[PDB]
């Protein structure tokens, strides 16, 4: 096998711990590939039926080529981008075994180079129909409210749908996730017996219902993996949870509000009760906000008016398409929260506000720490079992909510010795902004979780200040890891910066300072956060300088078919991202770390008795002319290991047990 956990770390089977230096491949499995459908193409969109994903991220034949590159590049994890639509398309218990049998055909090639490859569930506001990707079609239909009329009822802002695709707004697909549909999809998938105690299909929940068929969607992907033999445990190490769980409504004092803790805006901003109306067909008007120097900002208000169409399905469209029952109680038509007495539809005026504020059993009040604790290790334990009913060996990384308290797992029945806390960090200034701020930074972190009282007491001022910023709230998070998870791994499942900033400076002057700067302060914020490892978020084999990332107006790929490779165009940062890392360590990694501005990798580790120290070494940074090495105990070698003619040099480094660290200088560039 290749990897086993053990407590905070993980072993290799000669007790070595393995440092995970991976990526996400790939940002092209969001969207189908027969009829290639990006986030930029409207045509075919709604008829979703028959999909092929046979086919993303890439064909095979290439896959041994660009399973290359990441070898060159050190990386020797991979985080596995899949959707639930690439699966259960058709419709409920129809899967699709010529996918399944495709991307058990990928594994073996990218098994060849020796890859750790942990599964990614992968989802952005539920659906591709509700502006992102994740669920398939029929989710939608089952809760019933066709995305035909989603265009200026403004539930879900699609992207495949607007005037012209080049317009669509940057960074408003996150937006998603506080309107109509996405607050919706998620409160029922996580609770519907709670707050929509009506929605009954097969004699069971809409929450046993979309649970069920998740669980089971990856539970049948799981069972070939059985059948495969040659892929357990020899590349495959386990599983994700899902991408970013999303509470939805569940937990809103006040539907009549945006809620204070709600500090994403920007487009339409509709409350739930003005996401109530405008899916209603009815007429709004909604402050619109934006963007740092960009957009609404504090805007002036904008009416909204879908004119008489809903975003529902009409009380009698055809049903009947996929197995079908319904209990009378679960209607269409009318909306769902109306008839469960939140709001009137003839008086057009709410119930209260707080139908969706405290607990559904015992009447406990709400709030974020509430639904991490409860609905979503509810749904997270039974994806556990169900993983394990299969490869009960599986390792699980659990992903909480992203940048919420974990939930409090310690020394209770769910310790599980054989699972990884798997933790999101985006720098949200650069990341909205699109400019990387080099006078300050805010520790977000800090603010969170109520270190400081506002954003004033904790901005830092200085490029070193922003750059000790990040590291301190990444290893707080592995210090709030390890007091409510217990001693677990923690892997950084996603991070990374935008490359598109400064309105595409980079790419009309090849001028990639900005990204090197902002690149090098978010892996050295990795670096001292002691934490087991990262997987950069996205590698996408068709990433271009217009589109992006092909999805979401987004462009976060580190590879461009339009930049240029490390040996008026630029390298895309790479000199920023192909870093000197410990592969696998013989002992305990006290610190490591790579200058970029010095070109100086660094460790310290705590020898254990014989067993090697294993690391790699850019040709780039380090040529083996100019690499100047130095060790304080012990000695060296430096050799060019083949993985199926795929080259890198790599440093190995025996020392006795004890306190031993070491210094490799290399070649210093402007």
């Amino acid at each position: 096998l290749r990897l086993r956990v053990d407590g905070q770390t993980f072993r290799d089977p000669d007790n070595r711990e393995i440092t995970l230096r991976g990526i996400n491949v790939a940002g092209e499995a969001k969207y189908p590939k027969k009829p290639d459908i990006p986030s930029y193409v409207s045509d075919g969109f709604f008829d979703a039926d028959n999909v092929s994903f046979v086919g993303r991220p890439f064909s095979l034949d290439d896959a041994h080529t660009h399973f290359s590159r990441l070898r060159k590049w050190g990386y020797n994890t991979i985080r596995y981008v899949f959707t639930w639509e690439a699966i259960e398309h058709e419709g409920p218990g129809k899967y699709d075994d010529e996918w399944i049998s495709f991307t058990i055909e990928v594994l073996r090639i990218a098994k060849q180079y020796g890859f750790y490859v942990f599964l990614d569930p992968h989802q952005d506001v539920w659906s591709r129909l509700s502006g992102g990707s994740g669920a398939p079609a029929w989710t939608l239909y089952a809760a019933g409210f066709d995305p035909r009329g989603f265009k200026k009822t403004e539930a879900a802002l699609v992207q495949n749908t607007f005037d012209d695709p080049a317009e669509f707004p940057k960074m408003i697909w996150s937006t998603n996730y506080t309107r109509l549909v996405s607050q919706t999809m998620f409160t029922l998938f996580y609770g519907g017996r709670d707050f929509a105690p009506k929605a009954i299909i097969d004699g069971i929940n809409i929450q046993d219902y979309l649970q069920g068929h998740f669980i089971a969607a990856c539970r049948y992907f799981a069972q070939k993996i059985h059948e495969a033999g040659d892929i357990e445990n020899e590349v495959v190490i386990g599983w994700e949870s899902m991408n970013e769980p999303n509470r939805g409504l569940i937990g809103v004092q006040d539907i009549s509000v945006i809620p204070p803790e709600q500090q994403l805006q920007l487009g339409t901003s509709p409350t739930a009760f003005q996401g109530m109306l405008t899916g209603s067909g009815r007429a709004c008007e909604e402050s619109t906000w934006a963007f740092g120097g960009f957009g609404p900002y504090q805007t002036g208000r904008e009416l909204v008016d879908p004119e008489g169409e809903t975003a529902w399905l009409p009380a009698d469209y055809d049903d009947t398409r996929y197995g079908w029952v319904r209990d009378p109680g679960w209607k269409l038509g009318e909306c769902l929260w109306a008839q469960h007495g939140v709001w009137d539809p003839s008086s057009d005026k709410l119930l209260r506000k707080d139908y969706f504020a405290k607990n559904p059993q015992t009447g406990e009040p709400l709030n974020y720490d509430k639904f991490t604790n409860t609905y979503f290790m509810e749904h997270y334990r039974a994806y556990r079992d169900a993983l394990r009913s299969v490869w009960p060996e599986a390792i699980i990384f659990c992903q909480p909510p992203v940048m919420e308290v974990p939930p409090d797992l310690k020394g209770t029945v769910d310790d599980d010795p054989n699972m990884v806390h798997a933790v999101h960090y985006y720098d949200g200034i650069t990341l909205l902004t699109k400019h990387w701020n080099r006078l300050y930074n805010v520790d977000v972190i800090g603010v969170l979780r109520g270190k400081y009282l506002t954003p004033a007491f904790a901005v830092k001022i200085g490029e070193t200040a922003i750059r000790n910023c990040l590291r301190d709230q990444l290893k707080f998070l592995r210090d709030e890891s390890l007091r409510y998870m217990g001693t677990h791994p923690l892997i950084f499942t996603e991070i990374g910066i935008p490359f598109d900033m400064d309105d595409r400076h980079a790419y009309k002057t090849g001028d990639y300072s900005g990204q090197v700067s902002a690149m090098d302060a978010n892996h050295f914020a990795i670096e001292g956060s002691t934490a087991n490892g990262f997987t950069l978020w996205l590698y996408t084999t068709s990433n271009n300088h217009e589109w992006g990332d092909n999805w979401n107006g987004e462009d976060l790929s580190i590879y461009s078919v339009d930049d240029l490779e490390l040996p008026k165009l630029g390298f895309r940062a790479a000199e920023a991202w192909v870093r000197p890392s410990p592969i696998i360590t013989n002992g305990q990694i006290l610190q490591y770390g790579f200058d970029l501005k010095s070109c100086v990798f660094s460790m310290r580790l705590l020898g254990e008795k014989k067993a090697a120290t294993e690391i790699f070494l850019p040709d780039f940074h380090f040529p083996d002319t100019h690499t100047v090495v130095a060790v304080s105990a012990g000695e060296w070698t430096i050799d060019y290991p083949e993985i199926h003619s795929v080259k890198f040099q790599r440093l190995r480094w025996w020392h006795p047990e004890g306190d031993h660290n070491i210094k490799i200088q290399g070649v210093k560039r402007k």
